[PDB]
């Protein structure tokens, strides 16, 4: 299982992609929250709005202050990013701003399967 250097040193590298510095909901600076399932940095606010949705519509960790991260979700992160699933979502007719439309979009549930897979086929 993965150790605090291996997560650490991971989230270092993709927070600091531009793209990864603005929550993939509303824009705020610096997320330092992930929906594993979509693999996107979310700011605080908008995790507590995820929680919301449940976790089998959003599964929500802490980048910083949990170390509970396991190697696929770790992978999900990486073969995910704001970018990615900023293009998926407008790419597959959702560009909603409200979080239950939003989740519950066909893009949202394709991108869930796009993400396992992806962070799958990731794995050693
Ligand atoms: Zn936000």
């Amino acid at each position: 299982e993965p150790n605090k250097t291996e997560i650490q040193t991971l989230f270092k590298r993709l927070r600091a992609v531009p793209t990864n510095k603005a929550c993939f909901d509303c824009g705020a600076k610096n997320p330092s929250w992930a929906s594993i399932t979509y693999g996107v940095f979310l700011c605080i606010d908008c995790s507590g709005v995820h929680r919301s949705l449940g976790v089998h519509l959003s599964f929500i960790r802490s980048t910083e202050l949990d170390s509970n991260w396991n190697w696929f979700q770790l992978r999900c992160m990486q073969v995910g990013g704001n970018a990615n699933a900023t293009a998926f979502f407008r790419q597959h007719g959702c560009t909603a701003n409200d979080a239950n439309t939003k989740y519950n979009s066909r893009a949202a549930q394709m991108y869930r399967e796009k993400i396992r897979q992806l962070g799958s086929a990731a794995l050693a």
